[PDB]
């Protein structure tokens, strides 16, 4: 029998642990789900379901159910684009687009930008986390309350539009060298904002909001280790390419895409490779000493990225590099992507030169728009 599972998902407040995922990629691998006798007596199994992006589950004594059947597939937008609200909007205003490029690659690698700033509140992928982890909260932390986390911009915005939208307050941290709109929009939105000029790094700002985090009792919501950020990419970005990939005819053969906490790539990679764990990951390694917005080296430390059973091979790749792609992108398709789209494109090019990959489709994931770039657009052209 099937159930709609948005009755059972008290499971996402006490599952805990990465036990679960092994339930989420067997389900995939398979295509099919087991019944469940006493769903309420299997939360890891529901969490899986959830995860994965199935709106239904398998209920009672009975049969297993597919993919398909368990709504993984279903279509959620209105095919006129009105919606009754902006997190209908958000939640219904789904898949982002996927666009294939004109630019071309060697190898036979053709190449599909995945456009995440077709999301509404921060014009970024960043909306996804934010909204997953609001919702969470939403039923443990009393309303009025502040939450609060650092960024390097993106998520500082997409948090103070949700936090908003459900009634908490939010501050954001950021360190000197963030872009002005990740300094300026959350106050627009209604949030405060706190620049530290000292900070290298985002990461480096942890420390403050936790210390501040004890001393002013704010929810530090940390999207570098809140486990609902990797699960927003489960059910949203990495089930879209699977979903559009599979409808849309793509040979897929690999995904690429850039890491900031690894929440967006590993759920891409480990999703996908649940379905075939041929399908490659290539990540982008910013070069030394190179910053790129929004994005960091593998080694400075990455929750899931490491602790998750994924494939991939990293690319080294410089400001310089990831700009030019910017540019080329431009020239090619009349698209303006963001330096971290650029970095994934160019990390694909260079793979593809190098002769590693299989001739096939690739989804590059394009974080956000170039607009928001304006004097790193500049010095691009000199």
């Amino acid at each position: 029998a099937l159930a709609d599972i948005s009755g059972y998902l008290d499971v996402l407040d006490s599952v805990r642990g990465f036990s679960y995922l092994e339930n989420a990629r067997e389900v995939l691998r398979s295509g099919e789900a087991r019944c469940l006798g006493n769903p309420r007596s299997e939360p890891e199994y529901v969490k899986a379901l959830y995860v994965i992006g199935a709106s239904r589950i398998p209920v009672g004594d009975g049969c297993s159910h597919t993919l398909e059947e368990l709504g993984v597939f279903d279509i959620s937008v209105p095919g006129e684009m009105v919606f009754p609200s902006p997190l209908d909007f958000f939640e219904r205003g789904k898949p982002t687009p996927l666009v294939r490029s004109r630019l071309q690659l060697p190898n036979g690698v053709r190449v599909w930008l995945k456009l995440e700033w077709y999301n509404p509140f921060s014009l970024s992928v960043k909306d996804r986390p934010a909204v997953e982890i609001i919702s969470r909260l939403s039923r443990r932390v009393e309303k009025g309350s502040l939450v609060a986390d650092a960024t390097s911009s993106n998520f500082g915005v997409a948090l103070s539009a949700v936090a908003r939208l459900y009634g908490y307050r939010a501050r954001v941290y950021l360190p000197g060298a963030a872009e002005e709109f990740g300094k300026l929009l959350p106050r627009l939105l209604g949030a405060q904002v706190i620049v530290d000029p000292e900070a290298p790094s985002t990461v480096h700002l942890l420390p403050r909001v936790m210390k501040d985090s004890k001393n002013e009792g704010f929810v530090h919501v940390n999207q570098f280790y809140n486990d609902a950020n990797f699960e927003a990419h489960m059910r949203g970005t990495a089930r879209e390419i699977f979903v559009q990939s599979r409808r849309g005819g793509l040979a897929l053969r690999g995904v690429a895409g850039s890491l900031g906490t690894s929440g967006h790539m590993s759920a891409a990679a480990f999703y996908l490779q649940s379905v075939d764990p041929s399908i490659r990951a290539v990540l982008v390694q910013p070069a030394q000493g190179d910053s790129i917005p929004g994005i960091r080296r593998v080694e400075t430390g990455m929750l899931w990225i490491n602790m998750l059973d994924i494939s991939y091979t990293l690319a080294e790749v410089t400001l310089e590099e990831a700009m030019e792609a910017v540019v080329e992108v431009a020239r090619s398709d009349g698209l303006v992507i963001g330096p971290s789209g650029g970095a994934a494109v160019k990390a694909l090019a260079k793979k593809a030169a190098e002769g590693d990959l299989e001739p096939g489709d690739y989804v590059v994931v394009v974080p956000d728009t170039g607009f928001k770039y304006l004097s790193l657009v500049q010095n691009a052209l000199e």
